[PDB]
């Protein structure tokens, strides 16, 4: 319940799309918290999207409904949407589209299609298509609140520090073009017989990233939430990640301790395990104590159905 | 204990480096199983490396010792090594090295350094440096067994399907060079006054990936292990991943069910939870039944110290 | 602006006829320029006055100008500016300068700078009449047939850009992270050459004059050249027979030579008979001074 | 292989002297070629026989060959091959062909193809003596000063490649996933031009001959050209005064003209006096037939 108030406060200011994003180690339940917050926010009439760059398609399993690239309404909710990212499917569509253009020339076309196939099969495309859709929804509106289940770290978010580098490189390209512009004219006269485009795209990207950065670094719009478990791994990790997000100047309004073993436990096993969870809980209330901390228990049931989802919802709110 | 025999069998054939790689959902304990298998294999005199593309640096937390990029001996073991990947640190080193070269020219150098800064800050570099080191150790020897804690999926391993695409594109480039080679000569005569390199690098990469693919698709060298939990998420996920690895023709010798609640449990909580874990266990013995299945319990202690590590070791062996 | 241009074999006196026509047109108040792509700088010898690249008034004439082309000088002149502008990168400036020197020393630059100034004055006004002493042939003027080739190649580049434009964006989103310029320059050149071609193919604006000698070489040559100029659709209003031995001659030598010149004159009045033929004699004096120039002027007019 | 090359103003008879020297050298058993970059195809008119690009025997001489340069033809010839080879991509072939036509029509191709065949025969053997009727000047021959510029630019490219080589690999590992060729061609050209320059600057191999007329134009011109050739360190073994009016002349016309020719002859024996001067008269007949050719031959030898 401890989180509700903070959320409510976040919603009002800076009218427009509000962003919420959960982060934490693998497991640890951030996809879970995302789905739950989506359901809760969708309970009040609100138009909320949950975007997921998960290739494992976790939201498919949690919701039990398949989701395409385009936003899909979920579970009879008129107002709740989820965006699943498949770079491969997209890629097939782009291939159809390209093939359509290349009819006049097969050789040019088979070549370009090959280059694309290689591009898609390259190691960067997951994270970079993730990037593309992220920017698409940072620039977007028509969604009252956006929940990123893309799992952020300072290291995944390192692209936020680019615009300055882009500035330096751009001024370099401008100096260069000024030096060159004279020479190429004399070559164009003595022996007759791209930059503006590179600068266009560079500047465009610079502005997109700068906007996104300004939105993310601003509360009243974006809320970063850490989710953790009472175990040293997730605690230390999320601490470091918190420090990197700090380096990007990002607000973290809340930490969520998850899968807590309930206070009623009897057999020695869960006795020991909960002793440990209490030690780690003191560790958490030490390191993360300056932040709002929420607690969710370890459910008797596995957390799957919308019922368990609404349950967790009320547990956080 | 059920896994030991299979491992032993894997070690003997195809003398050279033997590869073992664990995969599964976030959490689920694959870094854990990796560390444990590393310890176990290091117990018999064997030279074993555990490489981790984890930016969260899990092995630092589990072992409690810091690891650099170059292989580092761990915990008094003369024979046990772990490789942690930091792309950023590397990047700083590359920057020092570049700056050293650019002294004659600052403008060229500041530009190139800018391009690199942008490269490193780009969304692909984590996964692609992961790729680079992966290939480095596929091509490598002097390590008796290599354990990849890089978390593989069919989708991360999609780069294995490239060599054919590279073949098509290469033959395209050859046809092209044959068509061009005539023309450029007449231009070189009528109006006086890269390919071999592109083909060199393309072919080189093609052979590296082909070698790696052939090694990974071959038992007696590489063993892919899935680790799962008695929960629908990890089960379905690891099933799909198993199918993609199947598409790349990869052997999966073993599935490891982890964090099992021990058979002695009393209070109703763990009663319900273990009932569920049994249902999911039947689900597992159904889907994954054609594979060797190993069981590890949920430890009273959090799994951190080398003692818990050796414990889990004997539990699997 | 009216354009007059003389052509013919080496020697044969087209630089001479150019100078003379310049003087004659400058006699009536008219502003006339004689541009010369001669690296030989023949106009320097004929006029006796030195001429720079920029149009220079000649021989006390307020209205008569001539332009001499030196490519080397222009190159070197630009180099200084280049130095001033690219200080950093310092290495780049030296490379670019090297490319420039390599360019200037290349075999194309004479003819192509000739081309550049030609187009400069085809596009120009403020000169009532322009006289080109650049020596035209159909082969020198072959650049006039370009604009159609430029069209084909341009449409090729457009089809190409339309084919590429889709691919590049998709590549960009899959892997984040010149044509318009090439087409700009190509189209600009196409329009300059089309304009020039249209002016040159049009009388009331441009007059092409052939100059010849009563010898088979120049006759046959200028005939072929006439046929190429024909292929570009160019008017040739006049043929000028030059260095004719005057009708008063006595010793057997010039008797024989003038007999030959008469045979070749019938050859000329045969081949070139369909156009105006003018006759200039072989002057007792070498043709140098402005006096001989005005003399030849009145001889043609 | 020995090289002989004539130079001088338009007219002035260097094509003539070339043909004559060719005949004379072909009289003694010798294998001699006369190559001509004349688009005017003067040798076609002088010899009366047509000549293709490949060396053609002339006038029943087993040993006398001449090479006429037509660039257009060569281009067109290659186009067919290009078509046969690039079928797919079909679009590419049309673009490349367009670039080819655009190249051939460009103002540089005459002089630069002249250059190409020049280097072809400088590198060549199997011809005992080669006579270049391409009309040399220091300005035409300015390409000889390149190899040093090529050196500077090459070392620039090497420093550059060393600076880049480190960066590119690191970029490659950070983001997976021409010079040697440029240096190959640059160095090759540098060696060809250096060889040619060394041969041309060396007597016992190459003889540069200037031809002039007793008129201030050709005299001053060929003097300056002589000074440029001097700047490239070239031997000029002989000056040939041509079209001299014979000493038997009577009527006042040729009296005056030959007076002038004598003044200019003293000018020549002044400026060019330090080198061998040869004299050829103005022939009663136009110089065309092989008979007049052999005549001039004996006149020079
Ligand atoms: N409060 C909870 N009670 C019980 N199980 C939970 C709870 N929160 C999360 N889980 C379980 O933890 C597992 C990992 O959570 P998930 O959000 O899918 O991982 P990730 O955060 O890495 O995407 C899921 O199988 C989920 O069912
Ligand atoms: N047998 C086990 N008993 C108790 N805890 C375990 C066991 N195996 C794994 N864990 C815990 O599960 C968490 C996730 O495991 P880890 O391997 O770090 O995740 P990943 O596989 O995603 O790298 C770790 O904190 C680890 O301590
Ligand atoms: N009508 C003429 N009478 C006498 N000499 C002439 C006459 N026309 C030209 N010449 C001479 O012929 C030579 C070459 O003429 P020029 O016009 O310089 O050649 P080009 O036309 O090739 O430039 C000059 O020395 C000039 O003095
Ligand atoms: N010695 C000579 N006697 C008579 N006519 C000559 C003599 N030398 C050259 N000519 C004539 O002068 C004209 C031009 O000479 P040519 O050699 O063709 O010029 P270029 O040397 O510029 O090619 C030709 O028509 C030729 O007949
Ligand atoms: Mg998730
Ligand atoms: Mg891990
Ligand atoms: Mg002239
Ligand atoms: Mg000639
Ligand atoms: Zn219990
Ligand atoms: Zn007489």
């Amino acid at each position: 319940n401890s989180l509700r108030g903070i959320t409510e406060k976040k919603l009002e200011k800076k009218d427009g799309t509000k962003y919420i994003m959960f982060g934490g180690k693998g497991g640890v339940g951030k996809t879970t918290m995302s789905a739950a917050t989506g359901v809760y926010l969708a309970e009040k009439g609100l138009k909320v999207v949950i975007v997921s760059t998960d290739p494992a398609h976790s939201l498919r399993d949690i919701f039990e409904q398949e989701f395409g690239h385009e936003p899909t309404k979920v579970k009879g909710y008129d107002n709740l949407y989820v965006v699943e990212i498949d770079p491969q499917k997209a890629m097939e569509e782009y291939k159809e589209k390209l093939k359509a253009q290349i009819e006049e020339n097969p050789f040019l076309g088979e070549m370009l299609e090959d280059q694309l196939e290689m591009a898609a099969l390259s190691p960067g495309t997951d994270e970079s298509a993730a990037f593309d859709v992220f920017l698409k929804y940072m620039d977007s509106n028509e969604f009252d609140v956006v929940i990123f289940d893309t799992a952020p770290t300072g290291h995944t978010l390192r692209f936020l520090g680019m615009p300055e580098v882009m500035d330096k490189y751009m001024t370099k390209l401008i100096k260069l073009r000024k030096q060159m512009s004279g020479f190429m004219k004399m070559m164009k006269k003595l022996l007759p017989f791209d930059y503006d485009k590179m600068l266009e795209e560079l500047e465009k990207m610079k502005e997109r990233i700068v906007r996104a950065r300004n939105i993310l670094s601003d509360p009243e719009r974006t809320a970063f939430r850490l989710v953790v478990i009472p175990e040293e791994m997730s605690i230390l990790e999320s601490e470091r990640a918190m420090k990197a997000l700090q380096k990007y100047g990002i607000p973290i309004d809340a930490v969520i301790v998850n899968q807590l073993i309930p206070e009623d436990v009897q057999c020695d096993f869960c006795r020991a395990r909960r002793e440990l969870q209490l030690k780690r809980l003191e560790m958490i209330k030490e390191k993360f104590g300056d932040k709002v901390i929420a607690y969710v228990p370890l459910l008797r049931t596995e957390a799957k159905g919308i019922e368990t989802l609404k349950q967790i919802a009320k547990i956080l709110y």
